[PDB]
């Protein structure tokens, strides 16, 4: 969809995925299919192997929310960063840890080599609807450094008024 091959960012180094688990408020993503709404979430549980198990939630214009269930799982159990998001009926995603502190933000890196093209998926995550707007620039020197269009960033919407309910 995107022209151009995939590059190969830097990960977490020492990565641990129970530090990794609980729930993490989407603060800032590269628009994409899947995610069509606002009030986004993921919540990351036990799951036997290396990795956990995966439900992200979020609510759309007309107000019913919509949920996936999944799984990311690491193949190289030595690079615990780089994982691969298998959900129901889809061949799996890769799902990258670029950089956390496990208590505040995360960066996550997806891309799918398409031909001549890519696909992508990024995310600034947080472990509340907000996020200091200085680790947030922080993170986009991060993400324009390996070719990410920080200005196709798409901000999410954490209000309480649209997402009442959660
Ligand atoms: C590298 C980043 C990244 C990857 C690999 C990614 C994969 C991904 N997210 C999806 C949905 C979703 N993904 C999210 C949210 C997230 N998903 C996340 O991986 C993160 C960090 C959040 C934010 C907290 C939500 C809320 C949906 C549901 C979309 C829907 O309602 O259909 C789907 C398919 C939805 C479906 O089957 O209908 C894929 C393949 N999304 C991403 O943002």
């Amino acid at each position: 969809i995107k022209p151009g091959r995939c590059p190969k960012p830097a990960v977490q180094e020492d990565f641990d995925a129970a530090r990794y688990l609980g729930v993490w408020y989407d603060i800032q993503r590269l628009p994409n299919k899947f995610q069509k709404g606002e009030c986004a979430t993921a919540t990351y549980s036990l799951s036997p192997g290396v990795g956990f198990s995966v439900f992200n939630r979020e609510r759309l214009a007309n107000g019913t929310i919509k949920s996936v269930i999944g799984s990311a799982i690491a193949e190289d159990p030595c690079e615990p960063a780089k994982l691969q998001f298998f959900h129901e009926n889809a061949a799996p995603v890769p799902y990258w840890v670029l950089s956390t502190d496990y208590d505040n933000y995360a960066l996550v890196y997806s891309c799918i080599n398409e031909g001549a093209s890519h696909a992508a998926y990024a995310s600034i995550v947080s472990r509340q609807p907000t996020l200091p707007e200085e680790t947030i620039k922080k993170l986009q020197g991060t993400m324009s450094s390996f070719g990410v269009g920080v200005d196709t960033l798409l901000t999410t919407n954490q209000d309480a008024a649209y997402c009442s309910a959660m």
